[PDB]
């Protein structure tokens, strides 16, 4: 509906989460770089394992505060990798280790979001 | 003729100097097989383009063709996708430098 | 000053020494590329340990023989500095070697200008 477009956009959250359909973006903009792997491999694989995760994460809502650190760290993970891979056509040659580190933060946050 | 053909490819990948592959790898290797594309053009009318030898060489001279032709359009990322790419037309080239045009020349 | 805008378009001296002001703006620019280290990092080290000696030279100008190798060389190497650094925005990804090997030569270059005795003139 409205949030599922405002989650096209990158808005993950706005008082309601539709976290599952911004992973689905973020992933699908991802697989499109074949050539550059901490993309197209390690962060789509990382990102296909929390999928479900959020596919449940959005069946059952009201029973969990959002509010709670870790819930809004989710949110601000998810959208801070689709900026990234969002502007990776703009990376020069000399931001690719730069870019890299980013990807990797990015990657690590979203597994220990995992381990609950 | 296709020893033009090698000549507008070896031409193009010279441009690019400061990427050795082309510039130092490709282009020293198109240049061990110049003489011998001139050969076989000296031999058109005895040789069979038809045979599978010659026809690869004609297949690997436009791989070769295509690859120096999209370098400016290769991004930083699809490096070491591309430096196999080419260096792969680099292994199939020399072997073909490797050939006795004499032996097809005698097969018809 | 005019000078201190000649400076900025990469001018290092006319009569006057403007030494320090042409390396600064060269400090600025090479601080831009913060990603790209030889540069913005092993350059920007250099170039600051050599920031006192220009300042030096522009004080006392007055008292210098600015036809003399050392000088003429320094300030060449700031302006040689100063195109190189302007000119990274169009090296592309598969001349990275070569524009480092070029960066490497002038670091060497200004590293060895931080020997010079200001009062041997």
């Amino acid at each position: 509906n409205a949030m599922n477009d405002w989650a096209s956009l990158g808005i993950g959250s706005i008082g309601e989460a539709v976290f599952s359909k911004l992973l689905k973006v973020v992933i699908d903009e991802a697989k499109k770089f074949k050539a550059f792997k901490p993309l197209s491999k390690d962060l789509v694989s990382t990102m296909e394992i929390l999928f479900p995760l959020t596919q449940k994460i959005d069946s059952m809502q009201k029973e969990l505060d959002f509010g709670v650190k870790e819930l809004k760290e989710l949110r601000d993970t998810i959208e801070r990798a689709d900026v990234a891979v969002r502007k990776f056509p703009r990376v020069k040659w000399y931001e690719e280790s730069e870019y890299t580190e980013e990807i990797e933060e990015i990657n690590e946050d979203m597994l220990e979001f995992c381990q609950i």
